[PDB]
């Protein structure tokens, strides 16, 4: 089931697409600061990343429209060490039909929604869903 494309900037200005990671598995994870689970759950995210990033998965953490300061600040808090993109009017949350939050997407490389994560996560479960993704 096809993953809804977009086009924000991450934290440095910078554009990405969700259609370029084609090739790659995405762990899409929407998520914002007061959600207590991505607080557990980031350093997770950060851990598994320094594995599974060369094994051609990729996250994209979308903070649902927060200011770029308190984002930065979360992000230095948890010690992120993986994309995170700013949907700062909210659009690609519509777009993807979320709430709970966090909410996470794996999609696979062909690009299509592969299993919606939604609740909550050991880091036992993302290494799992990191697998399940991986192009390998």
């Amino acid at each position: 089931s096809d993953a809804p494309n977009f086009v924000l900037e991450d934290t440095n200005g910078k554009r990405i697409e969700l259609s370029d990671l084609k090739g790659k598995g995405v762990f899409l994870n929407f998520w914002g600061t007061w959600a207590e689970p991505a607080k557990k759950e980031f350093p997770y995210m950060a851990n598994q990343y320094k594995h599974f990033k060369s094994q051609g998965v990729e996250i994209v953490a979308v903070n649902v429209g927060e200011s770029k300061i308190a984002v930065h600040n979360f992000m230095k808090s948890y010690g992120v060490n993986f994309p995170v993109v700013l949907d700062t009017d909210r659009q690609v949350l519509d777009a993807y039909d979320v709430s709970p939050l966090p909410t996470t997407f794996l999609i696979n490389p062909e690009g299509k929604v592969v299993k919606v994560v939604t609740g909550t996560m050991t880091e036992s479960m993302i290494h799992d869903y990191m697998n399940l993704i991986k192009p390998g």
